[PDB]
Order: structure tokens, then C-alpha cells, then sequence
């Protein structure tokens, strides 16, 4: 008999496991084909919340959108803001803002899992040994997946990678990468913005266009056949989070490096 702990994406779940192993029986509220921002959480998910012993947040205002449904759900179950402690980065245009996704960097999710291990114990002393332990084993898969994907992206000489959405702008700050985003949230219309986004990815010879997966790739498509590039997809959603910032850093190498 596992602990009910829900968490919003699934990327989540990948750290609840690794965490709780079988101490947890793990729930997402947001399908990993799913967009989150724009996501409604259904009747029946909100009814199971009556079993959740704790919900995981992202935090950074990432549940904005449901975080009272959720109290409403079941008030008596635990909110573990994961990104407590962590400096956020600002949202690519605007400040106000602070950006989500943090969960996409290995360093920063030391902290979350971290945070998670310890709310685990609370809930669940008897297992304190086994949220330790995890974490510990967890940590050290961190460190090697950092030091692996940072080799991967440090010799590249291109930084720059066009993305669809940005959505990765902590593992971009980690490894020295600068995202050039189509589309950001909140921003001042500006029509011509991707015609501005070609013209320097033909100067710099960007060669790819990286859409994101829960995401039409119709508009990146478009660009990347102005551009004279190809078209990859990134998805910041992944259930098998390591293997794919691995894939990811493959996909940015591939296309940063010097072309065959």
C-alpha cells in the first residue's frame, strides 16, 4: 500500500518515482499531450483529489490556473511547492512574470526532488530512510546526466536555437544556450516579429526549427522552410525525462554544430 500523490505533469511523476519508488502511487492532473497552460482539470480527476495525500506543484505560478480547484478538491491535502528556495528567470519578454519551467533542468531538479523527498518524509516517517536514500541514488543520476549533456552542448558553436515555445530557458542558461522563441505569451503584437526571426536565422544559418510536441507545427514549418531549415520537434512534457534532455541536447548539437 502505496502514498496517493498527485503532481501536475508528467515529467513529475519521473520524480515522484524516483523518489517514492513504490512508497508512492503516483497521478497526473496534465496529460503529456496535453498543454498545460490552456488545461481544464476534469471532474473526475478533481473527485480523486479526495484521495490525494499530496499534490506536487511546479510552482512559479504554474497551477495558477487550477490551484484553487484544487484546495476546493480536498483542503486537507498537501501542497508541495517543489520550486521553493529556487531563483526564478524572468518570462522571455515580460519581468513580472517568473518562468515555470524549471523542471527542465537537471540542477534545479536537485532542488525539487530535494524538496519533494523531504515532504514525502514528513508525510510518511516510518520511510524516511528509503526518500533518502532515493534522493541520494536520484542526486547522483543528476550529476552524471548534467556533466553528459554538458559535454554534449560546451563545444557547439552555434548557442542559438529557435524554439516554438520557450520552454527552455533554464537548460538554456545552464549550458550556455540562448532559445530564439516564435511564439511567447503576453507579448506586444508585433505581426512582423517572425519575419525579423528569419531574416537573422538565414544570417546566423540557423538550421533547425525546434516546434514543441503538444504543439501544431504548422506556423514552424512555415518559418523553417523560409529559413531553408528543418524542422525537429522538443517536448518539455516527456514521462521519460532523462533519455529525452539527453535527446534534446542531441537535437541542439545536431543542428549547432558545424554542418556536414
Amino acid at each position: 500500500d502505496a502514498m496517493d500523490i498527485t503532481v501536475s505533469i508528467p515529467p513529475q511523476q519521473y520524480f515522484l518515482e524516483k523518489i517514492g519508488g513504490d512508497l508512492v502511487r503516483v497521478s497526473v492532473l496534465v496529460p503529456g499531450n496535453n498543454d498545460p497552460h490552456t488545461y481544464e482539470p476534469k471532474p473526475q480527476q478533481l473527485a480523486a483529489l479526495s484521495e490525494a495525500e499530496a499534490y506536487v506543484l511546479i510552482g512559479l505560478g504554474f497551477e495558477q490556473p487550477w490551484l484553487e480547484k484544487l484546495k476546493a478538491a480536498n483542503a486537507n491535502m498537501k501542497l508541495i511547492d517543489s520550486a521553493q528556495g529556487i531563483t526564478p528567470l524572468e518570462m522571455p519578454g515580460r519581468l513580472m512574470v517568473a518562468d515555470p519551467h524549471i523542471w527542465l533542468s537537471p540542477t534545479l531538479v536537485k532542488r525539487q526532488a530535494t524538496t519533494i523527498a523531504k515532504e514525502l518524509a514528513e508525510l510518511d516517517p516510518d520511510n524516511r530512510d528509503q526518500y533518502e536514500a532515493n534522493l541520494a541514488a536520484f542526486l547522483a543520476e543528476l550529476e552524471r546526466l548534467n556533466q553528459e549533456l554538458g559535454q554534449i552542448l560546451q563545444p557547439l558553436p552555434q548557442r542559438k536555437f529557435i524554439v516554438f515555445h520557450p520552454s527552455w530557458a533554464y537548460f538554456a542558461r545552464d549550458y550556455n544556450l540562448v532559445q530564439i522563441p516564435i511564439e511567447v505569451e503576453g507579448q506586444e503584437p508585433s505581426a512582423q516579429e517572425l519575419k525579423q526571426l528569419i531574416d537573422t536565422a538565414k544570417e546566423n544559418n540557423l538550421t533547425m526549427v525546434f516546434g514543441e510536441t503538444q504543439f501544431s507545427t504548422k506556423s514552424s514549418e512555415a518559418i523553417a522552410a523560409e529559413i531553408g531549415a528543418g524542422v525537429e520537434l522538443l517536448d518539455p512534457l516527456a514521462a521519460d525525462w532523462s533519455s529525452n534532455l539527453k535527446a534534446v541536447a542531441q537535437k541542439i548539437a545536431n543542428a549547432n554544430s558545424a554542418q556536414p
